[PDB]
């Protein structure tokens, strides 16, 4: 249920701002930085909201405001779509598939160019929709790097050490209009997903519903995001989406969600909930052992799955071939 | 159609002895060793029936007094079954699959047991099927050892040669009774078929049938048997063989048919024929080329699908999950 805010200022969010979808959901355990309990779900590669972090703490001020005085001037990534769903596509797959048209259209701009786009679009009342996604990189002006040094990496990069991770990869600034869906996808790093501005709702499914779920393949632009359609889904060519179960929470400012590499995740910024920030912070996983442990876990069936697909499209010199060679190793002998 | 022997001798055989199944099929060619024909077929690695080698022409003499007196007193594996279908299995990959009870029973005995065992059947009537498959070794007497170097490996290692093929694997003696059928399937080596005594019907398939014919798992027993019993084709779980169309001879004493690796093969020796005596030359395969050349044979597609097959058994840890596995990756994904 909905958490409240303090000082009596009411449900910072309720449930009529959610998208309604087919599948249940239980809740995700939020939980202290000092709970146990939280280190243990981390450990055991679990989702869990750590509600006290501080992690981006210098960042809790930031708004359009601040950020294009502060941001700098280099590009950034905005993404337009017609549709709420902002859907991931690799541009460098773009050839494997060229009958693959994308439904958002990307556009490098300018963070002042970004907010007066938005702000036209809000003034003439259109339904257009836009998505900034971008890498935080050396370009961000002085205070801005003020704010991110202020990060708590005390805290992550003790994370990152005890979790045996690599490096951190890098930190996505996610800035998206109200109603904004990201759909649902799978990525192969592991994540602390770390809310701002506004709320999110977050839709975890573990790596063991892959048989739910219907990636695309994976020379697909698409790669590692879902097939079906969260709003109207095909259950004659999904059927086992009718058995998929999630598990949900909602993140507001302040809140970190951890995203254990390969759980699928559908993020969706709250209806009528006005403009949402995030920053993620993405790591490599830990190495694979030396000796592998049976049962395989879940994750590790998926990356066998991945690599098969991979080694096949190398193999037989064309991605478009992956798909007979399957089906012809298996009809009438694995089913 | 049935060829005449010399002499006015009439018909060897006559239709009436051949085995009725549901496909067509159209006659391998029967060519002179010398025509150039004849070589661009094994070039171009097509089956072909070789009339005038001499390959064994010293083994043309052999019966079963004959060999009794000179195989000497090894052991020779015997292979006793009530049906007419002797179909083959790998003991060592018995241990995969512990529901698999085989229909043909091996039997070690000596070659004078062999024969008897025979003359018994014989004698009582029986209904009991015998089919004598044993490796040529050291074990054999001087005149098998004279009737061996007298093949002409003139012929045969100048094929080897201009083929760039592997060394002579082994050679196999044959001996099996009128209406013995080993059921299609496919070997990974190079194969000249020797026919000795008695009359075989070959029947092959293309590689580029594999939909058709429907092999086990790589990790069965039956590993590259057809799973499809050719005298009740169950065209529910196997349609495909519905579209399987053959390549059909009759192979005699000094006949040499070439089957190329790969290729299915069923072999059945004719009914009422008394017994067949064939002996085998196996070669491995030339090695595969450094520079992989587009489009792939068919050949190649089959290799590739055997090492992802074998390759999943080692990941998984298991074979019976490359089944559960391969469904997973395909289902409203690839189909
Ligand atoms: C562009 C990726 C951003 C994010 C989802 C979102 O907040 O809309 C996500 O999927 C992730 O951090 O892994
Ligand atoms: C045991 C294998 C023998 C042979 C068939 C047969 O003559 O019954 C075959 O399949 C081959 O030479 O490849
Ligand atoms: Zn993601
Ligand atoms: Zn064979």
């Amino acid at each position: 249920e909905p958490r409240e805010e303090a000082g009596a200022l009411g449900p910072a969010w309720d449930e009529s701002q959610l998208r309604s979808y087919s599948f249940p959901t239980r809740p995700i355990p939020r939980l202290s930085q000092s709970d146990p309990r939280a280190e243990e779900l981390i450990e055991n590669e679990e989702p869990v909201v750590l509600t006290d972090t501080n992690l981006v703490y210098p960042a809790l001020k930031w708004d359009l405001e601040y950020l294009q005085e502060n941001i700098g001037n280099g590009d950034f990534s905005v993404y337009s779509a017609s549709t709420h769903k902002f859907l991931y596509y690799d541009e460098k797959k773009m050839a494997n598939f060229q009958n693959f048209k994308p439904r958002s259209n990307r556009e490098e701009m300018k963070f002042h160019e970004f907010v007066e786009k938005l702000q036209d679009i809000q003034q003439r009342g259109g339904e257009e929709r836009l998505y900034l996604q971008q890498t935080l990189n050396d370009t961000v002006g002085r205070k801005i790097v003020m704010d991110f040094l202020g990060f708590n990496w005390n805290w992550i990069n003790k994370q990152q050490g005890k979790r045996g991770w690599g490096q951190l990869t890098s930190n996505l600034l996610l800035i998206g209009m109200e109603g904004n869906v990201t759909p649902a996808h799978y990525d192969e790093q592991q994540n602390f997903f770390a809310q701002i501005k506004g709320y999110k709702r977050c839709i975890l499914f573990p790596p063991d519903q892959f048989e739910c779920l219907y990636p695309y393949p994976v020379h697909h632009p698409c790669d590692r995001q879902s097939q079906v359609d969260f709003d109207n889904p095909d259950y004659e060519r999904f059927p086992n989406f009718q058995n998929v179960v999630g598990y949900e929470t909602v993140v507001g400012p302040g809140d970190v969600l951890y995203i254990p590499m390969y759980w699928w995740h559908h993020i969706e910024s709250l209806l009528n909930g006005g403009i949402t920030i995030t920053v993620n912070f993405w790591y490599k996983g830990a190495p694979t052992p030396k000796r592998i442990e049976y049962p395989l876990k879940a994750h590790q069936k998926v990356a066998i799955m991945r690599n098969i697909e991979k080694m096949l499209g190398e193999a037989l010199g064309n991605p478009q071939e992956v798909g007979p060679l399957l089906n012809t190793m298996i009809k009438g002998r694995y089913n």
